[PDB]
């Protein structure tokens, strides 16, 4: 049988209901969210790393003039140093004393460590919402089982047929450009392929860890040997990876908004309290049972015991029940001012049974469905002392929660007291008209 | 659980108090005097006899 409904998008918070089928007992269905994950759908640009810049052995002509031929190498530089007189181990290398030439090249490549630490630069567009979710009906247990957040999708939790429907926000803490590195996601601008500056990041991309193109724009210049030592010396700009790593402010782990927890097989976002999640449950028929054979509640008196707007279940209630037979039954509190506790009570022929519940209000006013019948609730209660709790909370606010009788009171004085000045002068206005008129004729 | 409170300085007479938290049943508290010192530091001037 099916049931529509809208809960909101918080995680750990269950959704509770009475599903009411004419001509048989409600079932009470909880909805509970484990997890909710926005995974959206990217496609890798490039991989950044640290360079090493290869230099090979150079070439050293004694007497001749070798020249340089341009190789299709990342940031290859070749220069040709005359004039060098090269000294060794066995001490004189070349024996032209001016007519010597050193051909010395380098080149940049991806250092060993790139595929171990590097920075994979994303396009992400939109994705699959995904979510754990655990529901409880009547006397069957938990089942936990994954589904999908788009509205078209049935999902078979036990015998039950879940149609989660689509969050109200598609927003994603993700923009359009981000760079994951190690287990934290930056949201980075990061350069096309092919336009990194030398040093600040994207000096060295590659499409894949693997490939062979190797972009790399290094500012590598070749400078002259220092006079008799075979050597190649150069010079570069420092990596730009490290100079990121190093002023990388701060990741989306953190400054994500509404406590999204980053993961980062594949790149999602966990547990974002935003929107509300339209649901639509087929409950089997098996559950249901014919209205003959449950108990009718009748004489229902609810009395408020010990309450206060804590976070946690900070209200006591006691009901007296009498009945007309013994037996299991439910019990719910539609109004959304106060969150039951419990699910069900065991009635007993007559008696009272005792129930706690969750509220913001100063005054909680509910109507407690039990079975079939409904009870009217309402009560003062005290402030919380506690200042910071680590648990959230499991009722919400609703702009009139915190208005207290006293404060009721005295706004009603107000308004009235004004509209009554105006009112008295308004019926003086017509007065004085009525009897001026009279006054003439 | 914190519960404060003012009391006579009278050795002997308890005092007593139902200490309240919200949720719980309440706690009988009976904080009794058996004496009370007021100590002061003394520093010896001299020696008569
Ligand atoms: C909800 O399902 C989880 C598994 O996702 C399970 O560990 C837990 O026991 C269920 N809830 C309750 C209240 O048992």
């Amino acid at each position: 049988y099916e049931h529509t409904a809208v809960m909101p998008n918080k995680v750990g918070i269950p959704y509770k209901a009475l599903v009411e089928r004419p001509g048989y007992a409600p079932v009470h269905l909880q909805i509970q969210l484990v997890n909710t994950r926005i995974i959206p759908s990217t496609n890798l640009e490039y991989i950044t790393c640290k360079y090493k810049t290869k230099v090979p052995s150079p070439v050293v002509k004694c007497c001749g003039a070798t020249q340089c031929t341009s190789k299709p190498h990342p940031d290859y530089q070749c220069q040709v140093f005359s004039g060098v007189y090269p000294f060794m181990w066995g001490g004189a290398y070349c024996f032209c004393d001016t007519e010597n030439t050193q051909m010395s090249e380098a080149y940049v490549e991806r250092s060993e460590e790139c595929s171990i630490d590097h920075a994979k630069a994303y396009k992400v567009h939109t994705g699959t919402v995904q979510a754990m979710v655990n529901i409880t009906y009547g006397s069957v247990s938990w089942r936990s089982a994954d589904v999908y957040v788009n509205g078209e999708t049935p999902a078979k939790i036990g015998d039950a047929k879940l149609i989660i429907g689509p969050l109200s926000s598609a927003w994603s803490p993700f923009d359009n450009k981000v760079v994951v590195y190690g287990h934290e996601v930056y949201n980075y601008d990061f350069p096309e392929y092919g336009t990194g500056k030398a040093g600040s990041f994207g000096d060295l991309q590659s499409r894949t860890s693997t490939s062979n193109d190797l972009y790399a724009n290094t500012n590598l210049k070749l400078q002259r040997p220092q006079a008799g030592i075979v050597h190649t010396p150069f010079t570069q700009v420092p990596s730009g990876f490290e100079r990121w790593k190093k002023d990388k402010g701060a990741p989306l782990n953190d400054v994500a908004p509404f406590g999204c927890s980053i993961a980062l097989e594949p790149l999602r976002a966990e547990n974002c309290a935003v929107g509300s999640i339209p649901i639509s449950i087929d409950i089997p028929d098996a559950a249901f049972t014919r209205i003959s054979e449950t108990p009718t509640v009748s004489d229902l008196e609810c009395k408020i015991t010990e309450c206060t707007y804590a976070f946690d279940f900070g209200g006591i209630a006691t009901v007296a029940y009498k009945s007309s037979k013994a037996g299991n039954c439910p019990i719910h509190s539609p109004s959304g001012v106060a969150v039951i506790k419990e699910n069900d009570v065991t009635l007993a022929e007559s008696g009272s049974f005792t129930f706690h519940f969750s509220t913001a209000n100063i005054h909680p006013a509910f109507k407690l469905q039990v079975c079939t019948s409904a009870v009217t609730c309402k009560g003062d209660c005290k402030p919380p002392k506690d200042h910071i709790v680590d648990y959230p909370a499991q009722h919400t606010e609703s702009f009139t929660s915190a208005i207290s009788a006293t404060a009721w009171s005295w706004i009603k004085v107000l308004v009235g007291g004004t509209s009554a000045f105006i009112v008295l002068g308004l019926i003086a206005t017509a007065v004085v008209a009525l009897v001026l008129f009279f006054h003439r004729h």
